[PDB]
């Protein structure tokens, strides 16, 4: 046998009741630099099995315990054993109590300890977030435990099922705020040692998992709202930014959301309030602490003077999501983290459900299809994928359960689960839901208890009825990775299946039960009339006249992409699908309007379709309003962009765009009363912007004219912006493109001096946009001083130089000579070695241009790559298969361009 404080998981002989922790930071440096916070901690908890071993999560945590680093007392009349000793094993992160005796099952015990550790700036654990206010830095301390850092804060069986309460005291500077999950006990109380201190304790937590502690102190501010039923919403933030309205749209949305999850799960909102809070530089996103979420303060804050309708979209997207977690993932939690999928992918989903109650004008829902489908559908259409589940015994270490993080998780979660509920109906799948989350409450599931409590509901019912059981048909898709493609010969109504690869070559090795065979959904329409349902069962091949047409008819499966697959038809139904979106493409469901070009693209990747046949889909498009079948073109197309924007093609391409988009321009040139209005709702004022860039960037005078009106009109005036946040990105670029160092000084200027990080970003981008190479190679030598541009920010503008055709060479001869500098910004922050040579590499795609990234690679010796090294091979790689798609779609590009160009 192995000693148990070797193994990653815990035992399951000591289960935990109730924690009480104090924890104080130190937010002033102890002078050699350090910042510190300090910590108490008891631990009640239940022996269910005899052992004479304690083994407790701790990581970076330095005991001061009076003897022994803990102390163990028995609860009630308990004896407790003697301890032998202490030990910290660093590896599994382990607290180790030896004892002279053993534990005995159905006592309770208590174990005391006292500890201090760095609050350092790493985002993890208990630890300090740096910020200036004017004049002076500011320090706040913040928690991030998600996954495995709840044991860097204090002592704790940090594992997601050992569920407890938790008692927070926060020691704090007397004129900070202390926030935790809970609302305060009452009043802070001064601190005896020393009054400059105050004590704050907080209400006893719910039972709940270690990841979802948090605790802030800081100088923060609050806008409130007592939704009806009493629960109290609070929005949290920097004092200038409160002041400034910043968290107006936030508590706008809150209450709604809350109140539609509450309604959606049928079960009560579980906390007496919500707090949400924005921090700067928050890298990890968003995080759904119970009772007190975080969120980077571009994802909570909103300026309506600068902030434009897809940032809009961002913050209510996000607040919904976190606020999915409220219920699903901490009232009911996944037991173990290979499990993750479920509960990221479940919030991917409702985030729309959330964020539509909130906005019900703006079609939210529909967005799930570029945004998580087609998405995880490009990197799921690989042989390197993996399954949704992974096996419990395979995610043991820190490391591993970091790895359930990804596409897969979140967006092929959210996929397959929208999948579910729409084959179900909601409203049955709400109720099983329901049930579930009622059943479990306070605990912690697997999958199969969310398939189990969805078979009650459908057992429950008559209308419903399925192939097979939930659970047979949600293994297909969560235990085998990838998806099928489907293939309709309406001329027959045969429709067979295979495992979808965008490479026709590759060899998949991973095996799966199934012999990737999925058990699939279909919906279709024929006609531009719904069809009856049909399941694809678990079989390559068969028929059915559902998918039979006749000359003169047309049909078309998947309705809405609810289903995770792509289709393919024989050639003859894509003409008259084509036909159609020609003479009335209203007939066809938008989303499907661009499935028809997602597939298309897709499938003439995997060889399955001529490029032509998919260009030919995008034909329709000069009359098309509608947001998402242009963005599905425009997504599909950027890489004929990167491919070709050196080359003969270019010119056709442009041509055949400025053709296809020019009445769109001209149609919101109406409709926009000459620009003054934008659009009502959010699709349309995305369509419009899509419509201006590729205006714009394709060459179009009279976007060209718009952008240098706008631009000229600013800098005549520069305290009035006369460019609306939507175009911001477009006209600053395009004006940019088309001046000369008048209009690039005047954007540096404005960059400068902006206080608004969304609206630093489109400029730095636009500033990228300039034509003359003394202008780009001028802002290159600016990258790397951090006086004129950031670190965090320097190999991003390098990336949007090397974005521009001309800054292409620039940036590239600029990487390979400047690379002496992984030994000076390896040492300088982490930097993204990797996303560099991703993006400055991107475009090559000729022998010449693999000779010249072999000829760099040759500097091997010393300088290395840090975490870009294997970023470097796939560059190699990649350049091998541009060569390769370049040289067979050449030709027939050019010549398809040429003819459809009038
Ligand atoms: C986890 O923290 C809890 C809150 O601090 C502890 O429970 C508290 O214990 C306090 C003293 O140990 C009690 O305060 C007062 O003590 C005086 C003695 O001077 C007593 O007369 C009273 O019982 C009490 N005063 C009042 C006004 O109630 C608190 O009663 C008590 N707080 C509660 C129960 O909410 C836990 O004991 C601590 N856990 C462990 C294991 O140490
Ligand atoms: C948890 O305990 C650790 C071990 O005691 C502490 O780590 C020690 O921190 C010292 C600085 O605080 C490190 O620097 C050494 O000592 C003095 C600084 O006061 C320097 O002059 C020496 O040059 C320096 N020695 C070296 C080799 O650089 C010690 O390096 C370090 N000891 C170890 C073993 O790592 C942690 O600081 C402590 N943390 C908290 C938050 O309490
Ligand atoms: C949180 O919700 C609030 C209430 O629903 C929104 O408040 C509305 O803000 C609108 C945007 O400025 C205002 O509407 C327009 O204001 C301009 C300014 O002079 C006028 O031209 C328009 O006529 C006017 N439109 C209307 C219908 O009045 C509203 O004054 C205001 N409505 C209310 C009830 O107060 C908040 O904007 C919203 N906060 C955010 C950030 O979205
Ligand atoms: C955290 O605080 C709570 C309540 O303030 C404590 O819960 C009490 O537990 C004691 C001893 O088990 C019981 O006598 C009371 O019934 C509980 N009160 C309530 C309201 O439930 C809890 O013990 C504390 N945790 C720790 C570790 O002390
Ligand atoms: C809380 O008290 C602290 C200490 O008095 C204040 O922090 C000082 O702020 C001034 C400028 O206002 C700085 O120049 C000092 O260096 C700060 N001292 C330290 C140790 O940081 C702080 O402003 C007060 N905060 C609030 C919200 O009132
Ligand atoms: C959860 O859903 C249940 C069951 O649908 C709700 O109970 C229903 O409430 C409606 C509202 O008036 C009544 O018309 C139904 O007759 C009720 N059904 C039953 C079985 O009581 C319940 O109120 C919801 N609970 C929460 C907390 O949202
Ligand atoms: C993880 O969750 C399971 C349920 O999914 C918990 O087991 C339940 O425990 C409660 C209270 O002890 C009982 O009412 C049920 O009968 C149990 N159901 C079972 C055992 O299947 C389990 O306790 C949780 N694990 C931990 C460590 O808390
Ligand atoms: C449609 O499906 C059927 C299979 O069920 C195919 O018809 C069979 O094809 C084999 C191939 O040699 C013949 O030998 C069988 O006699 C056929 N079975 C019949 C007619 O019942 C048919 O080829 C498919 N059509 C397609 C793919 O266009
Ligand atoms: C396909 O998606 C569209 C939305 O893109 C659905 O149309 C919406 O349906 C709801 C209720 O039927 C309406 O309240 C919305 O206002 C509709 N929006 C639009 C823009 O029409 C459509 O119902 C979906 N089709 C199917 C068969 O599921
Ligand atoms: C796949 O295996 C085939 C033969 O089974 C081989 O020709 C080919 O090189 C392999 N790999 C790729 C990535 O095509
Ligand atoms: C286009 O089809 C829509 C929906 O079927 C219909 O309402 C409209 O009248 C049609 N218009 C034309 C010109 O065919
Ligand atoms: C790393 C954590 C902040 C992740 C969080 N649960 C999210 O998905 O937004
Ligand atoms: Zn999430």
């Amino acid at each position: 046998q192995s000693k148990p404080w070797n193994r990653y998981r815990l035992p399951t002989t000591l289960l935990p009741d109730s924690y009480n922790v104090t924890l104080r930071p130190y937010l002033t440096p102890n002078a050699d630099g350090l910042y510190i916070f300090k910590g108490k901690s008891i631990v009640r908890f239940l022996c269910q099995e005899p052992t004479d071993v304690i083994i407790i999560h701790s990581k970076k945590l330095n005991y001061t315990t009076q003897g022994h680093m803990v102390v163990l007392r028995g609860v009630g009349d308990s004896q407790v054993p003697e301890i032998d000793r202490t030990e910290l094993v660093e590896l599994t992160e382990y607290l180790v109590v030896h004892l002279k005796g053993s534990l005995q099952p159905g006592h309770m015990y208590e174990m005391e300890s006292e500890f201090q550790g760095e609050l350092a700036d790493d985002l993890a654990g208990f630890y300090r977030s740096e910020y200036m206010e004017g004049n002076v830095k500011k320090v706040l301390a913040t928690t991030q435990m998600q996954s495995t850092d709840a044991r860097k804060s204090f002592p704790c069986f940090d594992e997601p099922a050992m569920k407890a309460t938790f008692n927070i005291t926060l020691i704090h500077p007397n004129n900070l705020t202390a926030l935790s999950n809970m609302p305060p006990k009452g009043s802070s109380t001064p601190l005896a040692e020393d009054p400059n201190w105050s004590v704050t304790e907080f209400e006893t937590t719910p039972v709940m998992s270690t990841y979802l502690l948090a605790y802030i102190v800081s100088e923060f501010q609050s806008v409130n709202e007592t939704a009806q039923n009493g629960v109290l919403i609070r929005i949290w933030a920097r004092p200038n930014a409160i002041a400034e309205g910043h968290g107006m749209y936030a508590l706008n949305v809150t209450g709604p959301i809350l109140n539609f999850f509450a309604n959606h799960y049928n079960t009560s909102y579980p906390l007496p309030k919500s707090d949400q809070i924005a921090l700067p530089d928050f890298n990890a996103g968003a995080m759904e602490n119970w009772g007190l979420v975080t969120y980077r303060e571009n994802a909570l804050l909103f300026d309506p003077q600068s902030s434009s309708i897809s940032n809009k979209e961002r913050v209510v997207t996000v607040i919904a999501h976190e606020l999915a977690h409220q219920w699903f993932g901490n009232l009911v939690t996944l037991a173990w983290w290979n499990d993750l999928w479920l509960n990221e992918g479940f919030a991917s989903y409702v985030e729309y459900l959330g964020a539509d109650h909130a906005e019900p004008t703006w079609n939210l829902k529909d967005l799930i299809v570029p945004g998580d489908v087609y998405r995880v559908m490009a990197v799921d259409a690989l042989a390197s994928s993996h399954p949704l589940t992974t096996p419990a015994e395979e995610v043991n270490t820190p490391a591993q359960i970091s790895e359930m993080f990804d596409s897969i998780s979140y967006s092929k979660g959210a996929s397959v689960i929208r999948m579910l509920s729409n084959f179900l109906t909601e409203d049955l799948f709400k109720e099983g839901l329901a049930s579930y989350l009622h059943a479990f409450a306070y605990q912690n599931t697997t999958y199969l208890d969310l398939w189990e409590h969805l078979q009650k509901a459908v057992d429950a019912q008559t209308s419903i009825r399925l192939p097979d059981t939930v659970r047979a048909i949600m293994d297909r898709w969560t235990l085998q990775m990838g998806f099928p493609v489907i293939t309709v010969d309406t001329k027959t109504g045969n429709i067979s299946q295979k495992h979808f690869l965008l490479d026709s070559e590759s060899n998949v090795t991973r095996s799966s039960a199934f012999d990737y065979l999925w058990i699939v959904p279909i919906s279709s329409i024929k006609n531009g009339v719904m069809q009856d349902h049909y399941w694809l069962r678990d079989v390559s091949q068969a028929q059915n006249d559902l998918f039979k047409t006749a000359s003169d008819d047309w049909v078309l499966l998947n309705v809405n992409v609810t289903g995770y697959f792509q289709v393919n038809y024989d050639e003859d139904n894509w003409r008259m699908i084509q036909h159609q979106l020609q003479t009335n493409l209203s007939v066809i469901p938008v989303i499907n309007r661009a499935q028809v070009i997602y597939d298309s693209f897709n499938l003439a990747t995997a060889h399955m379709v001529p490029v032509t046949l998919a260009l030919d889909n995008t034909l329709f498009l000069n009359g098309e309003k509608e947001y998402m079948p242009w963005q599905a073109a425009l997504s599909s197309l950027s890489y004929f962009s990167l491919m070709f924007d050196r080359s003969e093609v270019y010119g056709p391409m442009k041509k055949y765009l400025r053709k296809q988009v020019e009445p769109l321009f001209q149609h919101f040139e109406t409709l926009t009363k000459n620009w003054t209005e934008r659009p009502e709702n959010l699709m349309d004022q995305y369509s419009e912007i899509n419509a201006i860039s590729t205006a714009c960037s394709n060459g179009l005078p009279q976007c060209e004219n718009l952008a240098k009106t706008l631009f000229d009109q600013w800098m005549s005036d520069p305290e009035n912006n006369p460019i609306h946040p939507n175009l911001r990105s477009t006209i600053y670029c395009n004006a940019i493109a088309q001046g000369g160092q008048d209009q690039w000084d005047f954007a540096w200027g404005q960059l400068q001096q902006a206080q608004l990080v969304n609206e630093a970003d489109k400029l730095r981008s636009a500033l990228a946009c300039s034509n003359e190479v003394w202008l780009l190679n001028r802002y290159l030598g600016y990258t790397l001083n951090p006086d004129l541009i950031r670190k965090q920010d320097a190999t991003s503008t390098i990336n949007s130089i090397a974005s521009n055709v001309i800054g292409q060479p620039l940036a590239w001869d600029f990487v390979q000579s400047n690379w002496k500098k992984l030994f000076q910004d390896y040492g300088g922050g982490s930097f993204s070695f990797s996303n560099l040579i991703q993006g400055v590499t991107r475009r090559f795609s000729s022998e010449f241009e693999l000779q010249q990234l072999e000829q760099f690679k040759k500097n091997n010796m010393d300088v290395g790559f840090g975490s870009g090294t294997r970023a470097l091979e796939q560059a190699l790689e990649k350049t091998k298969a541009n060569i390769k798609w370049v040289k067979e779609n050449k030709e027939v590009v050019l010549n398809w361009f040429i003819e459809h160009s009038s």
